[PDB]
């Protein structure tokens, strides 16, 4: 998270950090007990034996007794999932357990299935656990920054026209550079106590209004998350 601030200890108790072959690589939420919603790309050409879900996470790199750390049963990449656009950037992890859900681990909320996305100027939120300068600096724990929704148009104009319907942007709310970085994938954005958005990914400088912010639009996905839920519930 770049132009962000350290939040409390466990005060985001929704945030979950995925490891690949020990290390962090990407971010996400607990959706439910068992259910994490990520980013897809995240997953491309890795192994899922290696994958390890940890809740309850400030600092990563301390063995925190506030922390649960779960296996992947399964990963749902989206059907539409396309690597190179990255349209439909989306996925469900279902984890070899279910989380024991207290002040350290808790749930987000999705958008409803009838919800618009926000306009543009809706003050958000993004945390993560991603570089927090264009120079692989790593933060002190869980980062937060606070971001404001960007108009569409303004947004694919500066993309060359590459942005899909069911993707969102962010600008800073001053003239710093504020948003997500390399790792903060997958984690959400949320706005109005409702994850709308997931980070997808950003231009060669972390927080460039420039290249603006892409994230998933989550209510789009609203419909298809619950379907993939059910499909492996009793
Ligand atoms: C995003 O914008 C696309 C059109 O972009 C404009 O036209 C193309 C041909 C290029 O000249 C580009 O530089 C321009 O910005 C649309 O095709 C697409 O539907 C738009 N997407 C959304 C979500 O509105
Ligand atoms: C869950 O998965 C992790 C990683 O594969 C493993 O170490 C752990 O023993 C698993 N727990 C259960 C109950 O299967
Ligand atoms: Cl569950």
């Amino acid at each position: 998270i770049i132009g962000g601030h350290e939040v409390t200890p466990h005060s985001r108790p929704y945030m979950a950090s995925v490891r690949f072959g020990g290390q962090h690589h990407c971010g996400g939420f607990l959706l439910r007990a068992r259910w994490v919603v990520s980013a897809a790309h995240c997953f491309s050409h890795r192994d899922l034996r290696t994958g390890l879900v940890v809740l309850g996470a400030h600092v990563l790199s301390t063995a925190e007794p506030t922390q649960q750390v779960f296996g992947i049963d399964a990963l749902t990449t989206h059907p539409d999932y396309h690597p190179m656009t990255h349209a439909n950037d989306i996925c469900l992890l279902r984890l070899n357990g279910s989380a024991v859900l207290g002040p350290a681990v808790g749930l987000l909320r999705l958008p409803g299935r009838r919800a618009r996305p926000p306009t543009a100027g809706t003050r958000c939120r993004v945390a993560g656990w991603g570089f927090v300068s264009d120079f692989e600096e790593l933060p002190p724990g869980l980062m937060e920054a606070k971001v404001r929704v960007l108009d569409p148009d303004v947004c694919n104009s500066s993309w060359k026209g590459h942005l899909t319907l069911t993707m969102l942007c962010t600008r800073s709310g001053d003239s710093h550079r504020r948003g997500f970085c390399s790792a903060d994938s997958g984690g959400p954005l949320v706005c109005r106590n409702r994850a709308h958005g997931l980070v997808s990914f950003s231009g060669l400088w972390c927080g460039d209004p420039k290249t603006p912010d892409v994230y998933t639009q989550v209510s789009a996905f609203v419909a298809w998350i619950w379907d993939v839920v059910r499909r492996s519930s009793p």
